[PDB]
This record gives C-alpha cells, sequence and structure tokens, in this order.
C-alpha cells in the first residue's frame, strides 16, 4: 500500500497533538452530490453495491470536492443482516428494507453461521483494497459496521421506527433469544471488521444508531457487553495476525446516558450526536479519549457564514487537543455541497486560528 | 364542584410528603383498552373528539380498571393547530396527520389570531366540566396541551419524522417566521390552558415530545422562551381571575440536555423520559422540583413480577420525596391492561414497603 501523506485523522484518534483540527463528514458520500445519484442509477443500491469499482468511486467522490481528512468507504451497515442470510428489498426512495424481518426465536434458524459472513462479504474487503489504492495515501480509509444492537433492531423491526417498541419487546419477553441473536451479530462482525483492516482499512468506526431508545439498564444488558467484546476481539485477532491495530470510534446516537461508559470500552474515539454539550461530554469522558463529532448537520441549512460561526463556537467548547471534528449524524440528501465545503473550509480555519 | 377526596398527586407536585407515591400513566386513556376502541370507533378520532360525553368517557374508563391517582383528559395535542386553522385527517390506522402543512413563511397567513382559540375550543372545556363532576372528586383531574416547538414540528412536517429535517431547516433558514410561528402558539396555549383550568382542571402538563431533536443551542432559542412563556402567563391569569394556581408540569422527552434550566422555567414538576437516570435527574434538578416518571413503557411487556422488580428498582432511585410515578412515555396500544395494572399496585405497594 502506498505511504499516508496526511495522517492528522490518525494522529488526532490516537490523542496526539496535530497543527489543524482533522473534519469528516458521516454520509460524506451520498444523495447531496449530484454525481452521486447519478452513479447510483446504475442499477439499485445493493445491486450497485456488489462492484468495487462502483464503491470506490462514490467512496472518492466527496474528497474531489472538499479537503476532507478522511475517506470512509461507501457500504451500508444491512450488509451484514443481509449475510447473514437476511433479504432486503430496495423500496423506490423509500430505503432499504426487510420484508421479512425476524419475528419470533425461531426465526434466528434462518441465518447463516455467523463463522462464513466475511467470506460473503468479499466484495467490500475488494472495494477497501481498490480505495485504499486509488487514493495513494492522500489520507486515511475508515471501514465500519452497524454495532450488534443497532443490527438487531433493523433485522427485527424490518426498517425504521420511532419507538424500537418490537425491538425491546424482543429485549423484555425473549432475553435469551435477543442476547443469542446479539452474540451471532457480535460473532459476525468481528471477523469481517478484522477484514476490512486486512484489506486496508486504517481506522473502524462501530455505528450505535439506535442506542437512544434504551435507557441505561437496557443498554448496559445488551448493547454494552457486545459493544466492548467487538472492541477486545478484533484487536486480538489483528495482533495474532501480525498486523498493527487501528483507531476504533465508537458512535452510540443519543448516548448521553452511556458516554461514561463507551469511554472505558476499549474504543480510541467516542463519537457524539449534537444534543451532548461538548464540555459536558469531555467531563462524562476524562482525558483518556478523543471526541469526535457533533455538528447538528441541519446546521448546514443555515447561510456559509452562519455555519462558519457554528464552527467556531463548536471548536471552542472542544478545545484543540483530542477532537476529530464531525458532524453529529449524516448529511440529509436535500443538502447543498457547497454548505458542505463551508463547514470543512471552517474547521480547518478556525482550528489554526485557535491555534494561534 | 365536589370536594377532593385524594388529592396525594397535587401534595406530591406541590413538594409535600404523601404516605405513598402518586402514579398515573401518559395514554392511560388509549388503544390498548378494548372499551377505548369500542367508544372511539362511534366515528373517527376528531369527528368523535367533538362530544363532551364521549371525552368524559375515554378519561373515566381508566380509572374503573385501575386505582390511578389522577386523570387526564382525553384529547390530542393537535387540537390546537386545528383550532388555529389547519385542517386534519384521520388516515385509517396510520394517525392524525396535516395534508397541507405549512411549508414556508406566507403559509402562516392561513392561522386565525390566536385570540379566539380558546373559543373554537369550547368543547374541551366542556369535556374538561363534565368529568371534574362526573369524577366527584375521586383524584385531580388533569388538563394538558403541547409545548409550542412540539406543535410547529407537526405543523411544519406534517405529522411524525425521524429527523424533524423540515422544522429545523425553518429554525436555521426562516428563523424570524419562526419565532413569529412559536409566538403565535404561545399566545394561543396561554388562554387554552387558563379555559382547561376554568373549566375545572386541577393539574396542567405542557407536553415537550420534540424536545430531543434540538440540542442545547437551538432549544435555549427556540422552545425554552416559550415554555417559560406559557407557565409565566398562565399563572399571571389565573391570579387575575382569582384562581388557584395549580401545579404545571414540563414533560421535555429527550431532553437530558435540558433539565437543570428546566427546573427554573416555572414549572413545579419536570416529567423525565426512561434514557435519564433517576440519580442523575435529581442532581440535575436540585431540591426545589418534582420529577415524574420514567418508567421504559416497553418494561411493560415484561411479565408482571418483572414489572414488580423494575418499579422497585425505580422508587429506590427516585426516593420517596418529591416524586410522582409514571411512564417515560405513553402507552402503546398492544400493551396488556392486566400489566398497565401490575405497574400501578407496584407503584403503591413499594413506596409504603419504602416508607417503612
Amino acid at each position: 500500500f502506498p505511504e499516508l501523506k496526511n495522517d492528522t485523522f490518525l494522529r488526532a484518534a490516537w490523542g496526539e497533538e496535530t497543527d489543524y483540527t482533522p473534519v469528516w463528514c458521516m454520509r460524506q458520500a451520498g444523495r447531496y452530490l449530484p454525481e452521486f445519484r447519478e452513479t447510483r442509477a446504475a442499477q439499485d443500491f445493493f445491486s450497485t453495491c456488489r462492484s468495487p469499482e462502483a464503491c470506490c468511486e462514490l467512496t472518492l467522490q466527496p474528497l474531489r470536492r472538499f479537503p476532507l481528512d478522511a475517506a470512509i468507504i461507501f457500504s451500508d451497515i444491512l450488509v451484514v443482516p443481509q449475510a447473514l442470510g437476511m433479504e432486503v428489498t430496495m423500496v423506490p426512495g423509500k430505503g432499504p428494507s426487510f420484508p421479512e424481518p425476524l419475528r419470533e426465536e425461531q426465526d434466528l434458524e434462518r441465518l447463516r453461521d455467523p463463522e462464513v459472513v466475511a467470506s460473503e462479504l468479499g466484495y467490500v474487503f475488494q472495494a477497501i483494497t481498490l480505495t485504499r489504492q486509488r487514493l495513494a495515501g492522500r489520507v486515511p480509509l475508515i471501514g465500519f459496521a452497524g454495532a450488534p444492537w443497532t443490527l438487531m433492531t433493523y433485522m427485527v423491526e424490518g426498517g425504521g421506527s420511532s419507538t424500537m417498541a418490537q425491538a425491546k419487546r424482543w429485549l423484555y419477553q425473549r432475553p435469551q433469544a435477543s442476547h443469542q441473536l446479539l452474540r451471532i451479530l457480535t460473532d459476525a462482525l468481528v471477523p469481517y471488521l478484522v477484514g476490512q483492516v486486512v484489506a486496508g482499512a486504517q481506522a473502524l468506526q462501530l455505528f450505535e444508531s439506535h442506542a437512544g431508545h434504551l435507557g441505561p439498564q437496557l443498554f448496559n444488558k445488551f448493547a454494552l457487553p457486545y459493544i466492548r467484546d467487538v472492541a477486545k476481539q478484533v484487536k486480538a485477532r489483528l495482533r495474532e495476525a501480525g498486523l498493527a491495530p487501528v483507531p476504533m470510534i465508537i458512535f452510540a446516537k443519543d448516548g448521553h446516558f452511556a458516554l461514561e461508559e463507551l469511554a472505558q470500552a476499549g474504543y480510541e474515539v467516542v463519537g457524539l450526536d449534537w444534543t451532548v454539550a461538548p464540555k459536558k461530554a469531555r467531563e462524562c469522558v476524562g482525558k483518556t479519549v478523543t471526541l469526535q463529532g457533533n455538528l447538528d448537520p441541519c446546521a448546514l441549512y443555515a447561510s456559509e457564514e452562519e455555519i462558519g460561526q457554528l464552527v467556531k463556537q463548536m471548536l471552542d467548547d472542544f478545545g484543540p487537543h483530542r477532537y476529530i471534528a464531525n458532524l453529529g449524524h449524516g448529511l440529509y440528501p436535500d443538502m447543498d455541497p457547497e454548505h458542505v465545503g463551508a463547514f470543512v473550509d471552517a474547521v480547518h480555519k478556525h482550528s489554526r486560528l485557535l491555534r494561534q
């Protein structure tokens, strides 16, 4: 692989001082880019996903527009449940969905042995190697997957939900089968994530997007143990394979109650949503971890000038140490690329200014 | 009006010691009751709402089942935007919705002067008087309305949303028109809430269900000032009318970041969701306010025995002072009434036991 030229993101992730605050955006490869829709029209989502060249191209697109300090592989968190044997249908404009979600304990029988998932996801590994080669060391490449509880919500709910009532019903009514499902997911994620690194990923992000539906008690029983197992086992397996561990990020959307624990869960970086105050997250996490975040994506609806001021206040609150700038959630498909540019520019400019 | 016989809920709300922890449930009049669906089939929601006798009956139903320490008037938070001149359609099984949501600043012109809203909502007042008479002082009656920002989300989004992207787009792109809309809502809520009290309501709850989509900064600009204005003006108007103020509750779903401020906003009671730890909410709010909550409604999917244990731990964490037991959100329409009963019984039994 080519030698990394700009490694600011990795240094910040490992806790080291840098000359500026590195920045990237969740969903930087997304529908808000015109070129993204054009390329995705090659067929329909999961049917264009299967092509390494396609996923590479989508990954690179944002980097041609903005001087982002990292690329994230274009994929979907639903590829893991799919590789486990669930069928996904792609509703026209309505998003990826399981038309036959898991509904009772017996439905677990349909799933592949988690040990074979990595081999099902070879195309993803190929897309990572390719992207790493094509970036030619410009910036680091981030691999990613959904966290076990989050993946469970999708598998049980079938898709999106405002309550997660069906999923949490499993936690309360079917606690043993839930633990079994969560172990299967964990057992599949570990080889998938190690594979991403072997294929060329230089950092990993675990997305726990549906954390906030659980209170502290359910989260500690059913989400945390597996968040901890993923990091522990990924690290072990990489060490054994003679490879360098990579910085790992846990993002827990709506997870203010968990932050203190999430700082002790074996991850270099805790990613935050916009509902936690930066200084208060710093209290919860301590000095030992890097924070990432946390701009309200909707803030990008404001004027470039306003975006500039909002970024300045965000940076002032985080301080220059142990910080990777990002949004608090992915970019929405109706955002202006020029405003995304404004966000990237302002992080760079204000973080250098703050340093002086 | 008949003299109140059991006033435990009011005493707890004003901060006084009681012999047990009083309990009620958000959506205690809801689809989980068989008798609720039967009565609601008289026509379709907002068309059965118009009848004082109907709303009275729905209000009383849960009280025939369980020894709840308060009744809450059966209504919908959408009656205020409707009284302001927005049309609601009732999608078959899909819920109340605005088919023509507000989309630009000009749409504000369709709205009635907030000064006439109370007179549009006479049927609600009549349903409160009737219910207060029929309860004959058994337990207090709670009036309620949606909080200005929450009402705004519904009016702009048209209904439910996972991002509130359209609503928050208004906050960032149309800040002045948003402030104007929020003032109209405030100006309508104040006379509506005073009217509920004049008609016989003995406590008021303001529902800020869509708080959690805002971070601290947007919340302080666009939600908090109006939450404060509602309480301030409601109190002033009641004093002037020669009436006793009632305990007022602010419920801010997903509002962990706001709790400290919400304790200073002029409300006797702060209602909490299940994602805040009771002891941590107690820190945030101090000794001056009563907390209400906060059981995960989904916990009612567990066994009666499990519900019992979960209630015990909740009560232990809250402590006996300044506490009204409730769920952290409304009951879901697929809950077992026997499990709701288990929750009520366990609050009563364990709170007496804790006192000994």
